[PDB]
């Protein structure tokens, strides 16, 4: 409804990055999707993932979450509440974020924008 902005959890990306918090299942939408590169494993899929005031582009699909991609239910502006998710940190200093538990809340067709003005998290 009214207040787009505010079905998202506001300041969620800063709390995974910085705070390392896990407990939290924030509502994120999902800016775009893409296969990674991998060779001859299953497809993974990385996630530019908005909180409403930040996007960021760190976050990997655990493989078991797949077939949300594949039969599209999982795509680019829909809206969903993380329930399980890892932090890991690269040999370069680099974090990832690996979804392993989540819930389509709104589908794409329904949400069908990207709400709000978010902002690239630096870090
Ligand atoms: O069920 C599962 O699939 C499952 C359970 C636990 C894990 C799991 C555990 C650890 C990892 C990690 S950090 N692998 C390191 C890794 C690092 C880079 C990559 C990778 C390959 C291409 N791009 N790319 C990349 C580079 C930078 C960023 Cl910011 C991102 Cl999001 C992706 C691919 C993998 C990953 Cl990817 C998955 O996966």
């Amino acid at each position: 409804g009214s207040h787009m902005v505010g079905q998202l959890s506001r300041g969620a990306i800063a709390a995974i990055m910085q705070k390392g918090d896990t407990n939290i299942k924030p509502i994120l939408q999902v800016i775009n999707i893409r296969p990674i590169t991998t060779g001859n494993s299953p497809p993974r899929y990385r996630l530019l993932m908005s909180d409403g005031l930040n996007t960021l582009s760190s976050f990997m699909l655990a493989t078991q979450l797949n077939p949300l991609v594949e039969e599209e239910q999982l795509s680019s502006n829909c809206v969903c509440q993380i329930h399980r998710f890892i932090v890991n940190t690269l040999k370069d200093g680099r974090r990832v974020v690996i979804l392993m538990e989540l819930e389509v809340l709104k589908s794409a067709e329904a949400v069908g924008v990207k709400i709000g003005n978010p902002v690239p998290y630096n870090e």
